[PDB]
């Protein structure tokens, strides 16, 4: 099935935030209406956050991740959970080689905030 | 019933991550076997990372998450959620008031790591 | 934090189910927008499915789920995920004594149907 | 990646319950320890229960999930719930066809039970 989409609330902030577990470089692609808002890319085998930033759903409040390593788009698995009916997080892992332990590069989206 | 306690593996590498939305400062604290292990203080209604580690969880497992607002423990929502049987997200929100967005103090722990 | 409050889309068709696990006999009941919808009961140890039942989220969406033994509400615990973006489960256990298995009624909603 | 495959304690009881939601019956294969060991078959429109049972994990705890509907493999999608870091739910959504509803056949396995 597919992964990495998420239908967040139209017109709303939220945050993704990505980190790195990985040899390789990663290109973490955060699109909104099917456009790039924002790129993430960097390199850690240590969890590091290559990338935090807050974006609004807009319109449609379509939002969909992509992760890719030198070009090559890496395999994705997610899920949203909501705790009490209000905190919600739209998770991401991806896997850009063979071990398949899914956090070369992990992102996570989360709404509402302020 | 209780929340912001996870048992992890033993001896496993975590990262810890944290968020604000809340006009109060933040202290979320982390314990592992029952021991301060960080901890991070922050004010930020835009979800900025008030803190982020990567810990061992120690020959117990134990994983807590406290939050508290100048001394104040925050109320706790949490739950684990895993993917594709391999990738695994320990998941807490908190609220330090009446508006119950429970996103005060976000916190998300993720692991393996490397 | 308050728990088996879920906001289903609008005049929306769902499924309800109930679990036991205890040796009290349980009762579950749907509210839908504040009004009971539905009403499960019995006694089991064995994870019976003690009911069923195709409800409709009507105009608010809003759903909550109550669990109680012997006249006494339960403690709950929930939450909410999405896997494809596209299948939705309201999850709720509860817990009618102090051995924390959380299992003694065990409710899964899900929706879409057909 | 792969889903539908779940770690669950080993030696451990466990209930699988399947619901149907397509005008194709339904086959659901559970496997533990990498031998069938339950198969629901049934249809129905209307999310009415096909099957349930109660089963023991093996001696690895694994438990995998297939389903298909006349020979021809559903793509399936899953994740695992663990709330107040005790109560789980093993969740799987299947699709049969290329409306993507993934509801065809919908299995979720809880546990502890009794
Ligand atoms: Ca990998
Ligand atoms: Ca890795
Ligand atoms: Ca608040
Ligand atoms: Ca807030
Ligand atoms: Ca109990
Ligand atoms: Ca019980
Ligand atoms: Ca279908
Ligand atoms: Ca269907």
């Amino acid at each position: 099935a597919t992964q990495g989409v998420f239908t967040l609330p139209a017109n709303t902030r939220f945050g993704v935030t990505a980190f790195a577990n990985s040899s390789g470089t990663q290109t973490v692609n955060v699109l909104v209406n099917n456009e790039t808002a924002a790129t993430f890319s960097g390199q850690s085998t240590n969890n590091a956050v290559i990338g935090t930033q807050v974006l609004n759903s807009g319109s449609s409040g379509k939002v969909q991740v992509q992760v890719s390593v030198n070009g090559r788009p890496s395999d994705l698995v997610s899920a949203q959970v909501i705790l009490t009916n209000e905190l919600n997080f739209a998770l991401v892992g991806s896997e850009d080689g063979t071990d398949n332990d899914y956090n070369d590069a992990v992102v996570v989206i989360n709404w509402p905030l302020g």
